[PDB]
C-alpha cells in the first residue's frame, strides 16, 4: 500500500533500528539514560536553547509547555485553526485550567494586531493572558509557512506585555527546509518550542521540547506527572537522534514529491492547487468527482492508495519517506484511472 | 455622579428594604430558609420549570450550570463575545475543565449553521460538544435582542444531537421587555437559565438559575463547592421576591431612557445608532472624537458621568432605575459639553 | 423544636434586622460598597491585619485562600478530621488541583513533629507543601481548642520551609473567648484567617478572609471566580459588623449553656465528657443505649430535639444564642425521658 | 557498571533477546491501532488477566491515573491505602488531572481492613464528594514489597459491588505477588474493574505498562492517554520487548524473591533491624534505629563502597532486588553490610 495519509506513518530506518537495539540505557527517572542525556543535549543545542526534554508525543510536548509557562485561570492566545485547540482533547482546560483565546490566521499568520487586541487588560474580571503559541509549519492550512516577520512582530509584542511564546513547531524542520529560515532564528523568538521526532523524522517514537533550564525543570515535573516519566527510553533515543541529525536534509524530497504529485494531480482533472503546496501536503476537493471525499478515499483503498478525508469534500495527501517518487508515480496512475471512473 | 456603567449599580427600594428586616428565614443549608424557598418556587414557575436555584451572583449561575451540564473535557459552544468568555475569569476551565468554542454572531445571534458545524464529531482527538450557550440580551453588542427564531432552530440542532442549551439570561426580561416573548416561552427552548436579580430589577444581591431537579441538584451541589452555600438567606430573597414580581414592567422606562439618550447623543454628533438600542445600552463610538474610550471616560468622570470603555475605542452607557430622565438630560448638558471639547 | 443540630441556625438579632433594611450601600465589585468596606477594615484591624474580604461562606473563605496560597499540583497538609476534607465538597482538588495531607491531630492539634515529617522533599514525584491548615476550634472533636503555642511551633516550621499558614477559625472568636488568646494573637502566628459571621455570632450570611494586601488581591479574583462577587453586599455586612463588633461577649453563655448541658447529662447517666467541654459543643456517645446514633436522633427529633450524628456512636450537641437556658431545661427533661427508655 | 544497584527493579536493563525484538519490531500508527506488535501486547495482556481489553502505556503512573479518570467525574473521592504509590509518588497527578480527592485509609502491610473501606465511604449528602473508586497496591511497595491477601480483595470488591464503586489494583508488581502467593493474575484482576500493572522494572523492558479492564472502560481510557500524551505511533519498538517480559520474564522473578530472602536473612545474622518474616517478594526494609547514623546516612556510607540503595525515611532503607543483581553481588553486598555494622553499630 501507498501510505499518504500522513508523515506520521513513516517507519524506521535501518540505521535507526541498528542504533535500537545497541542502545546504552539507563533509568530516566534518575538522570542516568546516556541516550536520552544526548538526544536532549543535541536538541537544545540545534535550537540554541539552554534545555531539552524528550516526551513521548507532540501532545504531551505543548502540554506540558503550557503547564510550565501558565497558571490555573491563565488564557492562551492561539491561531484558530491550531492543533493545540482542535486536535489535543481539550487537554489544556482538564490539565492546566486555561482557557484557549482564538484568533483566526491566514494560513496559521495571526494578524499581530489580532493578537495585540486579544490580550486581556489587567481587570478582577478577566483571566490573564501568559502565553502565545504560533503554530509552524501550520497543520489545517494545508502545511503552510507561517513568515519569520509574522513570529518576529508577535514576539515583540509579547516582550512588551512579558508573555511567554511557543511555538508548535510539530513540522518546524519541514519550514526551515521550505522557508530557509534556520530552525534556531525561529527559536530565538521564542520561549519554548516543540517538535516531533516521528513525523518526517521517522523515529518510531517521541518528540522534544526545547527552552530555557527553569521552564524545562517545570516541563520535566509535568511530564512526571502526566504520565511521560519513562525508565530505559535510550531505545526510542537512540532512533531520535538519528532522526534529528541525518533525516532533515531529505525533507526537501517529500516536498518535491508533493509537488509533483499535485501538479501531476491537477493535469489528470483533480480539484487541486499546486500553488498552495509548499511542504509536503496537498489539499484535494472532491467536487467535480461522482462520490464524496468517503466514497473516495474507499475507492482509493481499493486500488491500494491510503488518504484521509478532512471533510465531505476534501481529502489530504501527505508525503513522507515511506513514499518514494515511484509510489507517487505507482499513486498517479491510479489516480487517472479513478478520474477515468469517479469524473 | 450620573452612573451610566451598569444597571447593576441598582440600589434596593424602600420596600426591599422593609421586607428584608422583615424576611422570614432559615438555614438554607438544610432547606428550612422559606424566603429562598419560596423564591425559588416562584422563579420555576414564571420560567416554566420543575425547579431553581438561588446563587450569590450570576458568574455562579452560568458557573454551576456550566458544571450541572458537563464532565471534565468537554467543549462548550458559545457567542465569540459572550460574558461567559469575557467577564466570568476562565472559571469554565479551572471550575468544569472545559474548553470554550466560540462562534461569532450578530448582535448575539450564532447562524444556526455555524452552530452545527462547532459540533465536534466523536473522535480520540475530540473533546465532547455537551454544552451551547446562549446570552439573551447580549451584553457586548449593546443590550441586543437575539430573535426567538434563533434560538429555536439551534434548540432544535441541540436535540438532534443530544446537546444541552443554557440561556445566559442575566437580562432576560429586558429582551422579553423590548420583544414582547414572555420568558417562559424563552426557556422552553433550553434546559437550563441563568437571571439575574441584582441589575435592572434592583435587588441588592444575587441571580437564580431555573431548570430539571435533577439537573438543579447537580447545580446545588456545584454551588454547595464554589462556597455559593449560604445560611439565612431569605434575607437577600425577600428583596429578590420583589424585584421578580414588581420590578420588571418599569424596565421599560429605561429603554425609554437609552433611547432618549442614544437619539440626543446622536444629534449632537456623536458616533451612536439609536435605531440599535431596543433595551437599556447605548455603544457609543470614539472614533470621531479626540481621545480614545479611556481619554473620554476619564472626561466624564471629571464632569460627573461614570461610564466603562468595553474596548479602546467603544464605552458603554446603561440606564437603570437610578438613572431617571432628569439624570439622563443632565449627562446630555455634559456630553453636549464634552463634544465641543473632543470632537 | 429545640435546635441542637449546629450554630449554624442563628437567627438576626432586631438590632442587625434593623441595620440590614438601613444599610449603605453600592457595587461591591466596584470595591464601592461602604458598608462592605468598613466590615473589611474591622475585621483586618480586629485580626492585626493589612487586608480582608467578606465572602458568601466559610467554604468560599477557606478555598479561596487555598487559591490564592497555592498552586495546581501543590500539597496542602491539614488536620486528618478538618472541615476542609471532610466537609467542602472535595472543592480543593477540583478548584485549586491541591492534595489534602491528612496529618491526625489529638483535639485539632497536630503534632509539629508529624507536620515536619509530612513536608515533601523537593522531588519529581512529590508535589510541593505550599500550605498548613490549623482549624481552631475544631469542630469535630467537639468545639476543642487548639493551644497557641502548638499554632506557634507550626508557624516556626512553616517559616523554616517557606511555607504558608492558614488558620480555618470558623469558630476562632469561641476559641478566643475559652483560652483568652485574642484573634489577633492566633492570627499572628498565621498568613491568613477564615472566621465566619453565620454561625455563633449569628448574622444571616457570610464569612471573612483577613491576610495581607497581595494574597487578599488574589482571594478577590479567586472569589470572582467562584460567583462571590456581589453587588450591593452592604445589607449583609451590615450584620457582619454587628456580629462582629457586638455579638463576641455573649459566646461565654454559650459555653455556660453546653457546659450545664454536658454535666446534666452525665448527672442523667450519658455518655458525655464534661471536662472536655470548653466551647459550645458536647459529644455524646452512644455505647450506653439500645440504638446508635441515627436511632437516637430520630427519638429525640420525634420529642422535639433536632441534633446531628457525626458517626455510628456519636452525635454532637451545639450550642447558640437561639438556644437559651430555658430549652437546655427542656431539652434535659427529654433527654431524661429518652435514659429510662434507651439505658 | 560496577555498583551494586539496590535501589529499585526500575533499574533492569533489555536482555538480548528483547534488543533484537525491537530493533526488528513489526511497527505501525498506533494512533490508527495499526502498530500489529502492540496491538498483540495489548490481546496477550487482556487474555493473560481475564480481561476483554488492555492498553499500552509509557509509565505505570499513565496507567494509574487514566484509570483514575475513566473511572470518575470531577468532585469525586479515591478511597486508597495511606502509604499508596498513587499518593506518594504520582506528583499530585488525581487532583490536577482528574479532580478528585484522596481518601487515605491505613493499611496493615498493604490491606485495608474491609470495614475501615467500608466507613470511608461517603454518604449521600451536599457536603460530601461521591466515592467512586477504591485502589488497592499489590504488592504493596512501602511495606515492603508486601502481598495484600486474596481475600481482602475479594471482601473490597463485593463492599465496592454494593455501593456501584469501582475497583483498580495498582498492580506495578502484581506478578511478584502472584509468584509469592501462587494466585494467578487472573484471580486478583477477577476481583477488579481495572488492573495496571508494569512491563518495566522486574520484567526488565525497557518502557511502559498496561491497563486491562472492560472495552468500554478501556476505550476511556484510551481517550485520556489520548490528552495526557501517551498517544504514541510506531510503539511496537517498545512493545516488542513487552512481549517478552510478559511471556518469558515472569517465573524468574522467582529467583528475585530467593534473592531477597537471603539477603534479609543474612542481614539479621549480622544485627541489623530487618524482618525475614516480612520479606516474600523483592524488597527488603532495613531500620537505621541501632545504627550511629540515619538512612541518609547510611545510604552514602553504601555508596561510598560502592552499593546503591534508596530511602524511603529518615530511618528506613528499602533495598530492591532484580534480574541485574545476582547472587554473587548479594553475597558481595553483605560482606560489605557487615563491615558497615561494625562501624556504624
Ligand atoms: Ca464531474
Ligand atoms: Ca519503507
Ligand atoms: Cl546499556
Ligand atoms: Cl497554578
Ligand atoms: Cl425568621
Ligand atoms: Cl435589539
Ligand atoms: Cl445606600
Ligand atoms: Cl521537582
Ligand atoms: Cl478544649
Ligand atoms: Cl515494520
Ligand atoms: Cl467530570
Ligand atoms: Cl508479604
Ligand atoms: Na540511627
Amino acid at each position: 500500500m501507498i501510505d499518504l495519509r500522513s508523515d506520521t506513518v513513516t517507519k524506521p530506518t535501518e540505521e535507526m533500528r541498528k542504533a535500537m537495539a545497541q542502545a546504552e540505557v539507563g533509568d530516566d527517572v534518575y538522570g542516568e539514560d546516556p541516550t536520552i542525556n544526548e538526544l536532549e543535549r543535541l536538541a537544545a543545542e540545534t535550537f540554541g536553547k539552554e534545555a531539552a526534554l524528550f516526551v513521548p508525543s507532540g501532545t504531551m510536548g505543548n502540554q506540558v509547555s503550557i503547564m510550565a509557562h501558565t497558571q490555573r485561570g491563565d488564557e492562551v492566545i492561539l491561531e484558530a485553526d491550531s492543533h493545540i485547540f482542535w486536535y489535543e482533547v481539550g487537554a489544556m482546560a482538564v490539565l492546566s485550567g486555561v482557557m484557549p483565546h482564538p484568533v483566526p490566521g491566514k494560513n496559521g499568520a495571526m494578524d499581530p494586531d489580532d493578537v495585540r487586541k486579544a490580550i486581556r487588560p489587567r481587570n478582577i474580571h478577566f483571566p490573564r493572558t501568559s502565553l502565545i503559541a504560533i503554530e509552524n509549519t501550520h497543520n489545517r492550512s494545508g502545511g503552510r509557512v507561517v513568515p519569520l516577520e509574522n513570529i518576529k512582530e508577535i514576539c515583540t509584542i509579547a516582550k512588551e506585555h512579558g508573555i511567554n511564546v511557543h511555538i508548535d513547531g510539530a513540522r518546524i524542520f519541514n519550514a526551515s527546509i521550505a522557508s530557509g529560515v534556520p530552525v534556531k532564528e525561529y527559536a530565538g523568538y521564542a520561549d519554548s518550542v516543540m517538535f516531533c521526532l516521528s513525523k518526517g523524522l521517522c523515529a518510531p517514537v517521541g518528540s522534544v521540547v526545547v527552552g530555557d533550564r527553569d521552564f524545562i525543570e517545570r516541563a520535566r515535573k509535568a511530564r512526571k506527572m502526566l504520565g511521560g516519566g519513562m525508565r530505559q527510553a535510550g531505545v526510542l533515543a537512540a532512533a531520535g537522534i538519528i532522526a534529528l541529525t541525518k533525516m532533515v536534509d531529505r525533507l526537501k524530497e517529500d516536498h518535491e514529491n508533493a509537488r509533483f504529485l499535485a501538479l501531476k494531480l491537477k493535469e489528470i482533472g483533480y480539484s487541486v492547487n499546486p500553488e498552495d503546496v509548499k511542504t509536503n501536503m496537498v489539499i484535494l476537493r472532491t467536487d467535480n468527482l461522482k462520490v464524496n471525499a468517503h466514497g473516495f478515499i474507499e475507492a482509493l483503498r481499493n486500488s491500494g492508495v491510503l488518504a484521509n478525508a478532512v471533510s465531505d469534500t476534501e481529502i489530504r495527501l501527505v508525503t513522507h519517506k515511506d513514499v518514494s517518487r515511484n509510489d507517487i508515480e505507482e499513486a498517479l496512475n491510479i489516480f487517472e484511472k479513478l478520474f477515468r471512473k469517479f469524473s
